């Protein structure tokens, strides 16, 4: 059903949204040991679900892997990249253009018809971002030396936004291969790591930490979203990923790492009605 693998979609942008929350438990582990220990763990969940089911699956072509190996390394590697580069806020808000970038791209889709609905819906969640993003104590204040970071960040945006929407093409391939994408990614970032890496292991509460991130945001999030771009509604997948920026400020204010404030109401009113634009009014606009 397209409705229920959309909905199932939506629950990777749900666990998307407590990434906040554990990153500050991490402490001072380096982002590819990280993304080696935690898509170990994420590929390990994969596998352990497909025992389940009684699941020769990881018997595939090579552009399958070029797809899922390109893409899940691919956007990590340049994201990382672009927090070497450039500060976090700007890198995190250009990287942020991908669920934009989605929907534009969705209508590359032989059977998807991109509605105006579609593209407002996502320009509104990408103006909740915006405001939400830049109501920091400091601001945005993007300057000619952090380019290169951008340009990363930008390049991070693009990988996983095509990852996202040629995965409908791969749509005959099984969800439970994306655990053969998660354990290679985690292969690779094994090897940044010994090459580029400092070696600060996780120590004492912090493996509680990398364990969550390993089973949620990744042992679930990129099985789920995996389902939603190969039988769900891309285009409003697309438009509902801003809902992970505000629903990750939302559990912050509630854990108590953050205070509410008005840029947090307005791009909650943002999303909300971009997300209402997007899928109650999308045919009923055409008119």
């Amino acid at each position: 059903s397209r409705s229920s693998a959309t909905l199932i979609g939506f629950t990777a942008i749900l666990l998307w949204s407590t990434l906040a929350l554990a990153t500050s438990s991490t402490g001072a582990v380096p982002p590819f040991l990280l993304t080696a220990l935690t898509f170990t763990i994420g590929g390990a969940v994969g596998i352990a679900a497909g025992l389940a089911r009684g699941v020769s699956v990881l018997r595939q072509p090579w552009p399958v892997w070029v797809h899922g190996i390109g893409g899940l390394f691919g956007y990590h590697f340049f994201y990382f990249s672009a927090l070497k580069l450039a500060p976090p806020a700007e890198a995190g808000l250009v990287a942020y253009l991908w669920p934009l970038l989605i929907v534009l791209f969705s209508a590359f889709l032989p059977g998807e018809r991109l509605r105006p609905a579609h593209v407002a819906g996502a320009l509104m969640g990408l103006a909740g971002t915006v405001v939400l993003l830049g109501a920091r104590a400091g601001g945005f204040g993007f300057a000619p030396e952090y380019v290169p970071g951008y340009l990363a960040a930008a390049a991070c945006a693009v990988i996983w936004s095509v990852y996202s929407v040629a995965s409908r093409r791969f749509a005959r391939v099984p969800t439970e291969v994306v655990a053969g994408f998660c354990l290679a990614t985690a292969a690779l970032s094994a090897l940044c790591h010994i090459l580029f890496e400092p070696s600060v292991w996780p120590v004492g509460s912090e493996w509680l930490a990398v364990v969550a991130l390993g089973i949620g945001p990744v042992g679930i999030a990129f099985y789920t979203w995996d389902i939603g771009m190969k039988r769900g509604d891309v285009r409003l997948l697309g438009v509902l990923s801003y809902a992970a920026p505000v629903l990750s400020t939302l559990l912050l204010v509630v854990a108590g790492f953050a205070a509410p404030s008005g840029a947090l109401a307005i791009a909650c009113a943002l999303i909300v009605g971009g997300a209402a634009v997007a899928t109650l009014l999308a045919r009923r606009l055409e008119s």
